[PDB]
C-alpha cells in the first residue's frame, strides 16, 4: 500500500470566480482521469495559488465532484517569483496508488504547458 | 494501513502569540482527542494562518503536547480571498489510520464553524 | 510500511538565482545523505520560503539531482513572522520509511541551525 503526490497546474485568464472554479475543476478532472483516482484513496489535496488571485479559494471546485465529498483540501500562497507564471493554480494531490513513481500522470494545462520539465 | 489527511480550522480575535497559540493547541487538541491520534502515527503537519497573522510560528503550539517533540511540522501563508475569514488557523495532519474517510473527524471552532461543510 | 516527513532549513545571504539555489542543494544533500533516502521511496516534497526570495523557485534545484526527476515538488510562502528568520529555506521531504520518529535526521544549515525542533 504505497503513496504518491501528483502534481497538476494550470492558469486562468482572469481573477473571477467562474474562471477560478472552471480551471481548477479542469485540472483536477484531468488528473483524475489520467490517473484513474478513486476519492476514498486521496489522502488529502493542496492547491496553491499566485498571490494575484483572490476572488475564491480553488477548493471550492471540488464541492461539484461527485464522491468527493470527504476528501481533505486546502491552500496555500504560491511563492511570487521574478518571472514566474500569474494567474497559476498549483495542485499537489496525495493517492494510495501502486503506480511506479515514473509512470505518475502529472497535468500541465493552458498556459502552464510552459512550466513542463521537457519543455525547460 | 491507509493512511488520511485530518482537517482543523480556527480564528483567533488578535494577532498575538497567546491567542494563536492558545487556539492552535486546543484546535489540535480536538483533533487528537476526536480522532484518537498517537504521535508516532503522525506522518507530519501543516499549518497554515492568513496573512494578518505575524506573532507566533502556529507551530510551537507542539510544544504543549507532551510525546510531539518529533512530529514534523511546518507552516505557509494562506491565500487572500475577498470574503474569505480573517485571524484564520488552519491545520492539515497527515496519520495513519485505517478509518473510514468519511469517519474521519474534522474539526472546526471558533468562527470557523462557518466553514464546516 | 511507515511514512514520515523530514524537514530541513537553512538561509541564503543574498536573493539571487545561484545562490538560492546551492543553498537549497546543500540541504537537499544533507538530508538524502544523513536519512540515505531512496529518491524512490519519495512521496513528495515541499519547500518553503520567506517573503524576501523572489529570485528563483527553490524547487528548480532538485533537477541537479541525478535519480530525483520523478520527486513531485512544490512550493509555498512561509508566514511572515515577528522575531521569524529572514531569507529562510524550509523543506518537507515525505518520506516511506519505516524509522522510528525520534530517529528521523532533521537539517538545520547556515543560520537557521538554532531552529531544530528539541530547542
Amino acid at each position: 500500500m504505497m503513496f504518491r503526490g501528483i502534481r497538476g497546474a494550470t492558469t486562468v485568464t482572469e481573477d473571477t470566480e467562474t474562471e477560478v472554479l472552471n480551471k481548477t475543476k479542469q485540472l483536477l478532472e484531468a488528473i483524475i482521469s489520467r490517473n484513474e483516482v478513486d476519492p476514498e484513496r486521496v489522502v488529502q489535496i493542496l492547491i496553491s495559488a499566485t498571490q494575484d488571485i483572490h476572488s475564491v479559494f480553488p477548493a471550492k471546485a471540488l464541492r461539484q465532484f461527485e464522491g468527493w465529498t470527504y476528501v481533505p483540501v486546502t491552500c496555500m500562497q504560491e511563492l511570487d517569483i521574478h518571472g514566474g507564471l500569474k494567474h497559476c493554480i498549483r495542485v499537489l494531490m496525495t493517492v494510495q496508488t501502486d503506480t511506479k513513481q515514473e509512470d505518475v500522470q502529472h497535468v500541465y494545462l493552458e498556459e502552464a504547458v510552459t512550466l513542463r520539465p521537457d519543455l525547460q
